[PDB]
């Protein structure tokens, strides 16, 4: 639960909005804790600049392996959310991801996927006739991928949100993504061997790539250094099973 928070409070509204509809998603599976390299849960450091604090809530189950949620600030102004839900490959499930930056003028980056983990890069047919019914959202400002995100779902979704009508229409879309993935997860089969190694592959891809973007790494090692800004995000953000 979030109430006991240091930072939620501080955060921008949308980013509240969303991790309180992350939390209640995840509220009543059966969790159990998912201890982070050196048990991480708070962590604050600062160099020469701002400083970032950084809070982190870890949890899996069966079909889960791990399911993170961070929440980030800056200084005064910079505030993150960073959520992944990293699958047991054996269950063949998608990567759910979704990162939001804001500042004071607003948010930057409001990024949802369900990633695929199958070698043709295509989502299982259950996820794509249930993403088609959603119907194709509409936003004013769309942002291009960078290169290292084909990675990415032909669903995933990134913006800037231009009012408040596209942060809430941006949230429930979210929302919509969460109760489609939960659903799959009870009735997702256990895989043969070959197939688990498929998605195992298909994960290991996924975080090596997401390892690539220097927008977070700069963040990072602005507060901590390069040493740890790479340990960070090969242990905690983007682990390699
Ligand atoms: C400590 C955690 C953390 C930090 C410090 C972070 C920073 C961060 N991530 C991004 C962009 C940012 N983030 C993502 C996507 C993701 N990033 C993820 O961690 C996940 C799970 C996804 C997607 C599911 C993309 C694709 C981009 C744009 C990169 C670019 O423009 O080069 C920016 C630039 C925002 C803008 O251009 O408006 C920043 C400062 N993101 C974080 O999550
Ligand atoms: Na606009």
């Amino acid at each position: 639960s979030l109430t006991n928070s240091s930072l939620m409070p501080t955060l921008n509204p949308m980013i509240q909005q969303l991790a309180l509809a992350i939390a209640a998603s995840w509220q009543s599976l059966p969790l159990k804790p998912y201890q982070l390299p050196e048990d991480l849960g708070y962590v604050e450091g600062r160099l020469e600049g701002e400083k970032l604090v950084i809070e982190n809530r870890c949890y899996q189950t069966p079909q889960f392996r791990k399911m993170h949620l961070e929440l980030a600030k800056v200084g005064k102004g910079l505030d993150i959310l960073h959520c992944v839900m990293f699958p047991e490959p054996l269950y063949g499930l998608p990567l759910f991801g979704c990162n939001i930056v804001a500042g004071p003028g607003g948010v930057s980056a409001a990024i949802a996927d369900l990633s695929p983990t199958q070698s043709d890069r295509q989502l299982p047919a259950a996820y794509q006739k249930s993403l088609a019914e959603l119907g194709q959202p509409e936003f004013e400002q769309q942002r291009e991928l960078p290169p290292w995100g084909e990675i990415f779902s032909e669903y995933c979704l990134f913006i800037r949100p231009s009012n408040v009508t596209e942060e809430e229409r941006f949230v429930q879309r979210v929302v919509d993504f969460l109760q489609i993935h939960c659903h799959q997860s009870i009735v997702a089969e256990p895989l043969s061997e070959a197939q688990t190694l498929e998605h195992r592959q298909g994960q290991i891809h996924y975080c090596q790539q997401q390892q690539k973007n220097d927008k977070t790494r700069r963040v990072l090692e602005k507060a901590f250094g390069e040493a740890w800004a790479e340990r960070y995000m090969s242990q905690v953000l983007f682990d390699v099973i």
